[PDB]
RNA sequence: ACACA
RNA sequence: ACACA
């Protein structure tokens, strides 16, 4: 039906500030459609190569957020020239181990399942946001204390509800602006959470929301 | 802005 | 403890 990028690789720049890594971006651009390898380059001050199914996830992401504003900065993206990524020798990230990262059988694959593709739902960015996997008693209070720690502005509206799982919390929060929503969506997803007697850690989910409203 | 793959 | 109030 829709579109489609001329590659299964796509390029992005501006990467220069210390605020973008590749768990960060390839998230950010993952909540759009099915992700594969995502790949960092030294032969920029600061750009990077992703791979991806290109259809509907590099046609959104080149539609929603390609070039936006993130950190004070800008993520600049278009189509790569690359057959594919490949794996192999690497020199480490300012906030990461190495220079390459997999997601192709990762679970945050929004599109990789009908259970998901019967009710997923995608739309233009806002500084609405929205959130699965939370704490049930993660609103404004923690959502203020965990912003406020990871340096980045707190959101400027919070909502928090029930009845979408009993095993936990989802919700929705604002900023503004939607560069504000963007930037704390790139240090927030897949983010752990505290558990008062649990063995392990869950991770926190979020996206761009389709909600009516965030209070 | 297209790799120590 | 994987996706829209």
């Amino acid at each position: 039906y829709g579109p489609h990028a001329d590659s299964p690789v796509l390029m992005v720049y501006g990467l220069d500030q210390s605020k973008m890594n590749c768990d960060r971006v390839f998230n950010v651009f993952c909540l759009y459609g099915n992700v594969e390898k995502v790949k960092f380059m030294k032969s920029k001050p600061g750009a990077a190569m992703v791979e991806m199914a290109d259809g509907y996830a590099v046609d959104r992401a080149i539609t929603h957020l390609n070039n936006n504003f993130m950190f004070g900065q800008k993520m600049n993206v278009c189509v790569s020239k690359q057959p594919a990524i490949m794996p192999g020798q690497s020199y480490g990230l300012e906030d990461g181990s190495c220079s390459y990262k997999d997601f192709s059988e990762s679970r945050n694959n929004r599109f990789s399942t009908p259970e998901q593709a019967a009710k997923n739902r995608i739309q233009h960015p806002s500084n609405v946001l929205h959130f699965f996997n939370a704490p049930l008693e993660v609103t404004e209070e923690n959502f203020f204390e965990i912003c406020d720690e990871l340096g980045v502005k707190r959101p400027t509206s919070v909502k928090v509800f029930s009845g979408k799982s009993e095993r936990s919390s989802s919700g929705l929060l604002e900023w503004d602006s939607k560069s504000d929503a963007l930037e704390t969506l790139g240090f927030l997803n897949h983010y752990q959470m505290k558990n008062p007697n649990g063995p392990y850690p869950y991770t926190l989910k979020l996206c761009f929301s389709t909600a009516q409203h965030a209070s």
